[PDB]
């Protein structure tokens, strides 16, 4: 390896492995050909750069070299052709770097100051000009994050030490107002004239020049983003002063319905009442996991990341989720995220070779990415955060819209060039932590989390975000430790770090407590020593929280952080005086010195004096429309179409509390209308999340669009067992182009429509929300000015306590004798304006849907709740995009059956009856219950809306009649494949196209029987019960490393089998607080230890191997004659890297990147095979589904000799099977490409078993996405843990 001087350090260059699989190489070559770049071949290798602060001895050097060996064993090639090295841009540090460096440090290599990675491309193209070489280089890197170099040694530029930049004053005293004008422009403060006035007067009064940092801080605190001027403005509309702000109209819903609300408008989440259940976690003193019976109340929040996602969509969406997760954990005095939701709105995809007939290219700003790039990289970013942090993503929306329409301001381009990127979720919180505590004078003021870097301050580099989810998981564990101390929780006050960085968050924190603060700049953790005080204080670096703790709790807080490996710094003290001081020990000066009332003082309230514009719609021109062609087009609208590309990329099982995910039934079809989690691992109480949104309707009727968003949230949630509608609480997220003609009045009318009218009438609170007020994009296209302006876009998220998660209905049709009933809350209006139908024929139409009758909407909800509780429904699916046609089609997909329905009672206009998007939906009931159900509906005033349609039938026919006429008839399989083509095409361009194609094609085989089970044992027989009945409970070491996230449910699985589950962190073993000699059983848990950097599980394993003491400890345990060990997912990966310590493991494979090249969150069919594994005794020959959630689960052997030997030794314990029951390598039945379906192996003695899937996530029947109806509480997988208990005796 290379090793050269690098300032006061030395940089080593270490060659890595091949970086690109053959499909990615072929895609690059095909792109060069399409651009007329004659490239003969391309080969890529990873290259690692280690900046060292002191030398490595031979043993250390071998360790570093070994740390940097990871990844799929693709064949090396001797470099040939022109080198183009792609790295992060100078002045940035990749998250890869942060994590790789942490691993080196935890392996004892303190001489490593920083590791960084690039990709060396070797391009053979003898014919190319210097300009064409620049186009080659452009294809190989992301201009917003990366640079291209011509030498490996050029990477020294990434590690240049810069001296701290000093504070700069702005010379108000020496130049007058012009100094502020100049600084406003130079620093991009975006200050209004009255803010310049305010600043001039404040600093004139103080008799000194403002520092840049003080002006920047002020400017971020007074931005529209941060201060919500529009939502607090006075209004005049059509010449009449209005009596309430938009914010006051939202709060009206709380004044009317305070019921069940614990916290609203006083934190960065709302809180509502949950249920008393067993909160499961490890005691501070014992380290033992136990149930704590108490209220688990429910917090909720929804954020957006719309501007950053237009610029750099991966980190935009990633930090959209990451920032919202911090909002959750900083609720109260600390709380715990539980599940997420995700939303996207973008312009037309225009997928190459799959262009749809409504799509027209209208151009876009050069500086933003395309709609397709947002939907490619954005979902991956959001999922990278949710997967690596560890929260399941269980509901969402995805809308495409881009059209030239005759809307409120006449004919113009309306769409989402600036996208909606929405991220939200629910969490749980203890009752005594909901209220923020007092900040005592003298409280210590702390930053918990990541380093600062210069983030948030080519073209828009300031909008390129950066995510490190594992850092935030580390912080969440500290927060967890704190709230888990109950009355001894040392957090007095916590707040997330977001917009404005420390410059907003710390002043907010002290101000919220009625205190001031004094801070020391040089106590803040920084990874960029060149940064100015402005950059340090104001940057928008991620994964940070601020909190206040009493001085006497610092030793406790320090112990908590050190055990989790969460960085923290004490950076100031709360003061009685309401002043803000920031001192700098390096420069011996005071960058900030301000009264808080100056700093947080307000310019006057805004007044918006505006006028109504109302579009007259145009009647839908039906010339080119037929029912058959409409069905085909609508199924091809991404808004309607199957969403799998957004769903399987994100974990849906972490925590073991997910009851209802998006995928429904044996055929795992993503049509669930809402998410449901259990409240704990010991209850059937739970929580539900749904979304309603209908932006295109706002192009015709602003208030109708907002009413439908509320209505649809309710219809999506309605077949979940909740009870009182007042239990349902809403987030309202308002996206608008404020100032665009007609939008401001429209916004006011829409907020009034829901806040003053519909939600109070229904009994719905809106206790949380946000606004994003610049939803438009302008650019120069020809000679012409162009603009793309969003509709007003309200997104409602609904959240509710659930009474019994077991009673949730889905769209999965039964074929027992049945009746299908439409509940048409449209009352026969059958509107077609602003529908999917209209959109797919390039039109807006005339009049949209709306809430037609408030009492009947409420009646619908209550009738559904009565039917759910009485168990009278077989299925439910609501009507939304694509109308009744799509509702029925999606039900037939989920039921893998046909329908025979007649629509003669829905009007003479069959098109309008089928494609209107009025509220309501289809219930399925048992035929014998039809009359009673209809009487029930009639009791709620719905008789007029209720219509018998027909029945679900076995087979493949989707038939719509009207008397004796066939209106539409098609193969259900044909429809289901058309509906899949969008996700097919997205998967195909994003992932391994062979996998995309296999997944797509399997949908066309109607004989697929779906997931099905065969059991070799009695699922209900607790073989551990006689042991448990003795009260003797063996310990299990529940092993976790930093970034592990699946340890709680693992503990709970062993607990149910009779173990005392002990939390054992790798820090515990390294510090002597735990020794494995005291245990007879050990389990290595799932997650993303070190973010999987350096190969999943490798940093964890090598941290053990390279500490001789801990290594010996593991080796001793494994060589004992009676010990048992299990490794699941990340723990399986980890243990596969410890073969040298594990007897009988010599034939084990490696686990590497899935063949799909994508994270796979699947509910996959496996079979238990004959092997020595003691943990699978009694289960051989069983077939049943299991939770899969991994990106590096593919079994990789050295050669066929190794595969054959492993197989002949008989050590394979689980294999993927297809639904026909055969061992398979076809995707996604086998989700990762593992040869012979292998996904678990054991040792020769059967005492150690490792597996990729997660039995601990699905030990509870209620947590199985699909399962046989007759199962009880226990799934088949409970047997693994019971086997471990019995084996111990
Ligand atoms: N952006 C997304 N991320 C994750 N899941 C999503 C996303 N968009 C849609 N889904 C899910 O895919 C399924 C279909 O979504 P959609 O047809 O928009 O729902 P609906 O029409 O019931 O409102 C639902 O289970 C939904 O939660
Ligand atoms: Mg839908
Ligand atoms: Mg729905
Ligand atoms: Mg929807």
């Amino acid at each position: 390896s290379g090793l050269v001087p690098r300032g006061s350090h030395m940089m080593e260059i270490l060659r890595g492995s091949p970086a690109l699989s053959a499909f990615r190489i072929n895609k690059l070559l095909a792109r060069f050909q399409a651009a007329n770049l004659q490239v003969h071949n391309i080969y890529a290798e990873y290259v690692h750069f280690a900046d060292l602060n002191a030398p490595l001895n031979d043993s250390e050097q071998a360790q570093l070299t070994r740390l940097l060996q990871y990844g799929p064993a693709l064949s090396s090639h001797t470099p040939a052709g022109k080198l183009l090295l792609v790295t992060p841009r100078p002045g940035t540090i990749s998250p890869w770097s942060s994590k790789a460096t942490d691993i080196a440090h935890n392996c004892g290599l303190q001489q490593v100051d920083r590791l960084e990675r690039g990709v060396a491309y070797y391009i053979e193209a003898s014919t190319l000009t210097a300009e064409q070489w620049r186009q080659v280089a452009a294809e190989l890197h992301d201009r917003m994050m990366e640079t291209v170099f011509s030498s490996l040694t050029d990477a020294e530029k990434l590690f240049i030490h810069h001296q701290p930049a000093p504070v700069s004053s702005v010379d108000l005293l020496g130049e007058g107002r012009q100094a502020l004008i100049d600084a406003n422009l130079r620093l991009g403060l975006a200050l209004a004239e009255d803010e310049i006035d305010y600043l001039q007067e404040a600093f004139t009064k103080l008799g000194r020049n403002p520092n840049d940092i003080e002006l920047y801080m002020f400017a971020q605190a007074n931005s529209e983003h941060c201060r919500h001027k529009i939502f607090n403005a006075d209004w005049i509309i059509d010449g009449k002063p209005q009596p309430k702000s938009l914010f006051k109209m939202i709060k009206n819903t709380f004044e009317t319905t305070p019921d069940y609300v614990l916290s609203a408008y006083k934190d960065n989440a709302a809180v509502m009442e949950g249920s008393a259940v067993g909160r499961y976690f490890a005691d501070h003193n014992t380290g033992r996991y136990d149930f704590h019976q108490e209220p688990a109340h429910i917090l909720m929040k929804v954020e957006t990341a719309n501007h950053p996602t237009a610029i750099s969509p991966w980190p935009g969406a990633a930090t959209g989720s990451g920032g919202e997760i911090r909002d959750e954990g900083a609720t109260g005095r600390g709380a715990k995220p539980k599940a997420g939701l995700v939303g996207f709105s973008v312009s037309n995809l225009r997928i190459p070779g799959f262009e749809q007939p409504w799509e027209e290219d209208f151009g876009k700003p050069e500086r933003i990415v395309t709609a397709l790039d947002i939907m490619t990289e954005g979902p991956l970013g959001g999922a990278a955060f949710n997967n690596e942090f560890g929260r399941p993503a269980l509901t969402g929306y995805f809308r495409t819209y881009e059209e030239k329409v005759n809307s409120h301001n006449g004919e113009e381009l309306r769409g989402y060039h600036k996208p909606i990127m929405l991220a939200g979720g629910i969490g749980n919180i203890r009752a005594d932590h909901v209220q923020k505590g007092e900040i005592v004078v003298g409280a210590k003021l702390i930053v918990l989390g990541g380093p600062a870097m210069n983030i948030g301050l080519d073209l828009d580099f300031a909008s390129v975000q950066r995510d490190n989810p594992e850092m935030e998981r580390r912080c969440q564990e500290v927060i967890d430790r704190c709230w888990q101390l109950g009355d001894a929780n040392p957090i007095l006050f916590i707040h997330d770090v977001g917009a404005g960085g420390l410059s907003n968050a710390m002043p907010e924190l002290v101000s919220d407590g009625g205190r001031g603060g004094k801070f020391e700049l040089r106590d803040i953790l920084s990874d960029e020593p060149g940064m100015s005080p402005l950059e340090i204080w104001c940057n928008e670096s991620q994964e940070r929280y601020v909190l206040a703790v009493a001085a006497d709790q610092l030793p406790l807080f320090d112990e908590l952080c050190k055990r989790e490996r969460a960085p923290y710094a004490v950076i100031g003290d709360a003061t009685e005086e309401q002043h803000l001081s920031l001192h700098d020990n390096h420069f011996d000066n005071q960058p900030i010195d301000l009264p808080l009332d100056v700093l947080l003082g307000k310019t006057p309230k805004m007044t918006r004096d505006v006028q109504t514009l109302k579009a007259k719609g145009d009647a839908l021109n039906r010339a080119d429309i037929t029912i058959a062609d409409a069905v085909k087009r609508v199924l091809h609208l991404p808004t309607v179409a199957e969403k799998t590309f957004l769903v399987t990329i994100g974990d849906r099982t972490v925590t073991g509390m997910v009851a209802r995910d998006q995928m429904v039934g044996p055929w795992q079809v993503p049509v669930a209308d809402c998410a449901v989690t259990t409240a704990s691992l010991d209850s059937y109480y739970g929580e539900a999340m749904s979304i309603g949104e209908r932006a295109p309707v706002a192009l015709l009727d602003f208030a109708a669009s907002a009413r439908l968003a509320v209505g649809e949230a309710l219809t999506n949630i309605a077949a979940t067992q909740i009870g009182d509608i007042k239990r349902i609480k809403l987030s309202a997220n308002w996206m608008a182009a404020a100032g665009h003609p007609g939008e401001d009045a429209g916004l006011y009318d829409a907020v009034k429509a829901v806040g003053e009218e519909l939600c109070p009438q229904l009994g719905l609170t809106i206790p949380v929300g946000k606004d994003s007020m610049s939803m438009k994009t302008r650019w120069q296209e020809g000679n012409e000015q162009r603009e793309m302006t969003s509709p007003l876009s309200l997104v409602i998220s609904a959240f509710a306590r659930v009474e019994d998660v077991r009673h949730t209905l889905t769209p999965q049709l039964s074929t027992e004798d049945n009746a299908l009933l439409l509940i048409d809350l449209g009352k026969g209006h059958n509107a077609l304006g602003a529908t999917a139908l209209a959109q797919v024929y390039r039109q807006l139409g005339d009049k949209p849907a709306d809430v037609r009758d408030v009492a009947q909407l409420k009646g619908f909800y209550d009738a559904m709740q009565a039917l759910v509780a009485a168990r009278k429904l077989l299925a439910w699916h609501d009507r939304s995009d694509g109308g009744l046609l799509v509702t029925l089609a999606e039900m037939a997909f989920a039921g893998h059956c046909g329908v025979q329905v007649d629509i003669a009672a829905l009007g003479d206009d069959h098109l309008a009856a089928l494609f209107n998007e009025e509220l309501g939906g289809v219930i399925q009931v048992r035929a014998e219950d039809r009359d009673a159900v209809e009487a029930l509906l009639a009791q709620y005033g719905l008789a007029d809306c209720v219509h018998y349609l027909g029945q679900a039938l076995a087979g493949d026919r989707f038939v719509i009649t009207a008397n004796d006429q066939t209106v539409f008839s098609e193969s259900r399989t044909t429809l289901r494949v058309w509906w899949a083509e969008t996700t097919w095409q997205m998967q195909r361009l994003r992932d391994n196209p062979q996998c995309a194609d296999q997944e797509h094609e399997a949908k066309a085989n109607d004989t697929d029987p779906g997931l099905n089970v065969k059991l070799s044992f009695d699922i209900n027989e607790d073989i551990a019960a006689p042991y448990i009945a003795t009260g003797a409970r063996p310990k299990v070491a529940v092993l976790r490393e930093q970034g592990v996230n699946s340890h709680v449910e693992m503990a709970a699985a062993f607990h149910r089998a009779g173990f005392d589950a002990i939390d054992v962190h790798m820090s515990d073993l390294l510090g002597g607080r735990i020794g494995l000699g005291n245990f007879h059983a050990l389990v290595a848990c799932g997650g993303f230890s070190y973010g999987d950097v350096l190969g999943a599980g490798e940093g964890w394993a090598k941290s053990i191997l390279f500490n001789h003491r801990v290594r010996d400890e593991f080796e001793t345990f494994f060589h004992r004659p009676q010990t048992l060990a299990l490794g699941v997912c990340n723990g399986c990966q980890m243990m596969s890297n410890l073969r040298e310590l594990i007897p009988g493991s010599e034939l084990w494979p490696r686990f590497v990147r899935n063949h799909s090249d994508r994270f796979e969150a699947r509910f996959s069919l496996v079979e238990v095979t004959q092997s020595p594994s003691l943990l699978l005794q009694g289960m051989v020959g069983s077939q049943m589904p299991i939770a899969v959630s991994h990106g590096e689960g593919r079994v990789e052997v050295r050669d066929d000799a190794h595969l054959a030997a492993l197989e002949s030794k008989g050590l394979v314990a689980l294999r993927y099977v297809d639904n026909f029951g055969k061992v398979t390598e076809t995707y996604p039945a086998n989700p990762n490409g593992s040869p012979n379906g292998i996904t678990a192996v054991t040792t020769e003695n059967g005492r150690v078993t490792i597996m990729m899937p997660h039995p601990e996530r699905v030990f509870r029947t209620v947590a199985n996405s699909w399962h046989p109806e007759n199962w009880g509480e226990d799934s088949p997988w409970m047997r693994i843990f019971r086997n471990a208990r019995k084996q111990l005796g």
